[PDB]
């Protein structure tokens, strides 16, 4: 069972105010013959349009939200609507663009998907709540057949022209006009009982609903994203390098380790109280001070109530006021005053990042981390932290060309006595690189307000 079954059963109530009519007794393999799409036996890595719930998920990155809405089929003009916001009107003769023919539709969705997929996914995943005619307007643009290549490269092909009679992927397929071989879900198949708009809304108030195919759509990539990495978490699923996930993570590593190793120079605490993950180890394993972790994994639906992480039921809670709270990417709804923080950022722009539920967006770096909205609140008690190195290794070599550094926070002794030597300039360049790299994917450092770098100089006594 890695794939789903032609023969499996499609649950059909959902389809039948569109095709009135339609048999209660349904395979995928008589839906899909429906549909337009001659299958014709073929076993060449195609053998069902639709996916299982598995592997759906383990091609999140692929979900793209698609719903029809009949304005007036073949008879009136259906209004098509993406996850992207974007409304297509195709006549048979929240970005809303104006009735035209299917041929230069269908142009239009190659661009998009295209655009939006590249450099996320090998593939589309059409996510539906199918009432009808968005299952029957797909032969309008999309083709399937066998698996192929692309013609530009070595890449699976995700479109076909008519034109040249050619196959691309995402990234070469300018001009191309039918989708080829697309995945689909739906999410209606699952068991809910009532409509989209009242399950979408028992989790989420960030999506509403203007009355537009975009906009439902927009509910049912949510819908579905809550039921699989919300409700549901499975963090042994691993995800396909796509970007700069090995760089980010060893920034994280190299950031945690000079904020912690500096905050315990800076002020001695003596007990710090590390809130997180349970898998954590020490991040300066030279430290003197008590080390002391709290079990907490990461939280994917609201962030952890400050007073649930300290309920102790019927014994004593540990006194947190004692020392230091680091709370690395432990997501709380308001950090006590004596903390390090590393909070993302749900708003950041990019590959890794996808929107998700309620506000909060759907990390996938290595595993997928539904993480709750961006709640500047949560931080009054703290200051942003700034950048700053710290060093304290000898001023040795050992060995890429130089120019003299001079900077007011590459905390050195050689800095200190007047002049950056070329191993401190050359590890302050590597740590500020990781360090902009990691901002840069949305991570956001937070600090107690007596932190101080003026502190790390008397160090070097
Ligand atoms: C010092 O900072 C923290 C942070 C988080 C949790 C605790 C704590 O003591 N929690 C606890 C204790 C006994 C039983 C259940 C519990 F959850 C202390
Ligand atoms: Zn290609
Ligand atoms: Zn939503
Ligand atoms: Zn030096």
């Amino acid at each position: 069972p890695t794939h789903l079954s032609v023969d499996t059963k499609f649950k059909t109530e959902g389809l039948c105010v569109d095709i009135p009519g339609i048999p209660k007794d349904m395979t995928y393999r008589r839906l899909i013959s429906m549909m337009g799409f001659k299958m014709n036996y073929q076993v060449n890595g195609y053998p069902n349009m639709f996916i299982t719930r598995e592997e759906a998920i383990r091609h999140v990155r692929a979900w793209i939200g698609f719903d029809v809405e009949g304005c007036h089929g073949t008879n009136l003009p259906l209004q098509l609507g993406f996850s992207t916001g974007v409304n297509l009107v195709a006549v048979p003769t929240p970005l809303m663009y104006k009735g035209l023919p299917w041929n230069v539709v269908r142009i239009k969705i190659v661009q998009m998907l295209s655009d939006t997929l590249k450099n996320l996914s090998d593939r589309v995943v059409f996510v539906l709540w199918a009432h009808g005619f968005e299952l029957t307007s797909m032969k309008y643009f999309v083709k399937i057949g066998p698996e192929r290549t692309c013609c530009l490269c070595d890449r699976r092909a995700t479109c076909f022209s008519t034109a040249s009679d050619t196959y691309a992927c995402w990234h070469h397929s300018i001009g191309f006009d039918y989708v080829y071989n697309p995945f689909m879900i739906d999410v209606q198949q699952w068991g809910f009982t009532g409509n989209l708009q009242s399950n979408h809304d028992l989790y989420c108030q960030v999506h509403g609903n203007a009355h537009v195919a975009s906009c439902d759509a927009i509910m049912t990539r949510c819908l579905a994203v809550h039921e699989c990495f919300v409700k549901r978490v499975d963090w042994t699923i691993e995800y396909p390098i796509i970007g700069d996930e090995l760089k980010i993570n060893a920034a994280c590593r190299k950031v945690q380790h000079m904020v912690v190793k500096a905050a315990l120079l800076a002020d001695k605490f003596p007990v710090l109280h590390d809130i997180g993950n349970p898998k954590a180890i020490k991040c300066v394993p030279q430290a003197d001070v008590e080390w002391k972790f709290y079990d907490a994994q990461p939280c994917s639906d609201k962030a952890y109530k400050i007073e649930e992480l300290f309920y102790s039921y019927a014994t004593h809670s540990d006194k947190f006021t004692d020392g230091v709270c680091l709370f690395w990417n432990c997501n709380v709804d308001r950090y006590p005053a004596n903390s390090i923080v590393c909070r993302f950022d749900t708003r950041v722009l990019s590959n890794l990042n996808l929107p998700g539920c309620d506000g909060g967006s759907l990390y996938v770096n290595k595993h997928a981390f539904h993480t709750p909205a961006f709640d500047k609140s949560a931080f009054v008690n703290l200051k942003q932290l700034p950048f700053f190195y710290y060093s304290d290794s000898p001023c040795e070599s050992h060995g890429i060309d130089y120019v003299p550094l001079k900077s007011a926070t590459c905390i050195t002794r050689c800095n200190l006595g007047g002049a950056v030597c070329r191993h401190h300039a050359n590890e302050y360049r590597l740590y500020l690189d990781a360090y902009n790299m990691m901002i840069s994917a949305g991570f956001s450092l937070w600090v107690y307000k007596q932190f101080d770098t003026y502190n790390l100089w008397n160090t070097f006594t």
